[PDB]
DNA sequence: GCAGTACTTAAAGTACTGCT
DNA sequence: GCAGTACTTAAAGTACTGCT
């Protein structure tokens, strides 16, 4: 399942699906700092104030098959083509990208040993590091890093978290419809603050976004 | 995908995505093995494959599937006796704490980078060894679709404990491994149950006390 | 994998690998679809989509497998009647040539590609498109194992002509399609067999006069 | 199934299965001037002249997974590093290959038309185009054209036939051995004649050699 | 009795909503 | 009753030798 990706009227648009909880995006509401799901389709929204605690969670990717034609890439490239993201826009991006030299991936993940025991059970805390940054938008820029399942080393995932307020229409006291994206308008700052994540985020994504605004400039 | 269950339990080795999964040890963790391209290797470095079974107590809401067909199949056979039993339930009756109480805590750290706040999330896990070789794992994770949380126990097997050899070779299709339980693993097995959380020992006391 | 045979064969349309297998009509050229990546098309385009069936005679000695069977269940019940058979064993005793006698040619020609001697294989085929929209081709191939050549019959049948159909849409999981094989199409595929080869023509001849 | 790549005694040798003859190592035998593939594991190879018409066929490849690091790329660099491909060996090859301007690909397949009908079925015949180069030694080398499985357009395999008298050792009468096979030293000639089948079947292959050679000089 | 060989798509698999 | 969603390996498949 893809979100699809759009310009109108001077904006980058893409459009999130509401109805797919076992996808990348996935509308969550906190209950008490941790993000829970939220079957849209069987409970249907509140018309209150408790909306700001409800969200989109939306873990998205920069390339794919080793192409830059993918979600945030679709997403830079047309902001590019539009004069939405400009060059001294992509300058700046690329002068971060060059003076960043630690990575979330340099924090790695650590199985520590405890004092503790439980009842003939060894008792051991796995540390994995996490990135976050909100912006005056109201949205959320995670960063998680987890272990590459395939082979060895990290894999670093970058997640952004949008209000429900932030997207139309208003879900606002209503339950979601059969297949129901909704259109969330995505403000250029958060574009560029995404490409920072993934720049911060491990070497191997820095390349590529270095090699990507490159290429566009 | 379902394993068929002296107990002796028949593992499949060539479905990675199961609940049952062969891996081995590269670099400290357990990495997926391509079991049909692969060779095994036949030297020492067999030791490090194993199979991880993200084994499960109850099924349809009776207990006959997996850990729980075992136990009682192993105490009916005088396998595991009435003094067993006892012993699992007044170990039950002792347990208060329980992994799920240690929960998952994301630290805030005083550190950023290039403006983005640093956190560490804290992950509990419980881990046992057994004399013969196998390990019994228990993890925390966020209870999905609800808030809580949820504890799985997995048992892992290495492949020099099952038949036939697999070294100087590559998996059969469809391919079943023999794996003889020993008696201590059950027993072990149904401890970490006990000691997951609250939901699962109340489970285990309930179908302990009902073979007894 | 196999296909169940007004006769109707059911057709699974997911295994491309299969005898029985879902092509598209691009640059003019048969190209395996992805059936359940790829949602067909609801307009014209769909006419372009074709199952391709290469279909056997005989299986295990007995004439009693896709076409042999199609042919007797037809004969029994009156849609293939007495002068349909003759007419079919006349039109075999007529036939002299067949497709094989054409065989496999290498010619020679007079031009060098950088030292390289540069040679033209030309590989006979027979092709017959009925009212329908089915067609059936008839392909030459050495004998792999031994000298000689071996024939092969396909029938390719558009998408369009079965049940249910698939525009606008994936296919399904061991998704199995309707096709009623309309009576023309079962003497014609009898005469492709009659005229592929001399041995195949013996082949359908014993069966024709074993049903008469 | 893969064939063994070795160096030994200045020469680059490999090691073919004989009795593997499902795979693209297969032993034929020519009957009429047509190669008929050999069951070694029943029939017991000739005593005699006839031996000659006997021989291996290998549908010998350069590239895998976009490296070349696989059959005749194994036996190319081999021979570079031993100092058995010399540099104006490889400095002629490269000069061969800027001078190939026309392909095997070139050719085409093609459905003819006829003035031929067989009892009411229509008649085509299909023409495809191979190229053959015989070397002094007495290997043969094949270019055959054939349609793109996947996708349009053509792909053009090459193949190496390779007679019997020339490997070791003497399957002369007698039959071939459980998992048996056999050792081929590789002339250099045909090494140079194998990249140039590969540099006039098709400009796709072409760049291919092209990328390899200028990276090993 | 079964693998070897070739090559690519479709299937297996876990678990809840959600779709048609 | 079934797909949607996620992701990767193992299975399906054709047909004869050949392997263990």
């Amino acid at each position: 399942m893809e979100a699809s990706v759009s310009f109108e009227n001077g904006k980058i648009v893409v459009r999130l699906p509401i109805t797919r909880p076992t996808s990348k995006i996935r509308v969550k509401k906190i209950e008490n700092g941790v993000g829970i799901p939220v079957s849209t389709r069987k409970k249907s929204f509140p018309s209150d104030e408790n909306l700001r605690d409800y969200y989109i969670e939306w873990q998205i990717s920069f390339a794919r098959d080793g192409k830059y034609d993918y979600e945030l890439s679709r997403m830079v490239r047309l902001a590019h083509e539009h004069g939405i993201l400009t060059y001294n826009d992509i300058y700046e991006l690329l002068k971060f990208a060059d003076d960043v030299k630690s990575y979330l991936e340099d924090k790695g993940i650590r199985r520590e040993s405890t004092n503790e025991e439980l009842y003939g059970f060894n008792i051991y805390e796995d540390v994995y590091p996490v990135a976050k940054k909100e912006l005056p938008s109201g949205e959320f820029i995670g960063i998680v890093l987890k272990h590459a399942q395939r082979a060895v080393g990290y894999q670093s995932m970058v997640y952004v978290c949008i209000p429900l307020t932030n997207v139309e229409p208003s879900l606002a006291g209503r339950v979601a419809r059969r297949n129901e994206v909704v259109k969330y308008e995505v403000p250029v700052d958060l574009m560029k603050e995404l490409l920072k994540a993934f720049i911060i985020a491990s070497e191997t994504h820095k390349n590529d976004i270095v090699k990507f605004l490159r290429s566009i400039i």
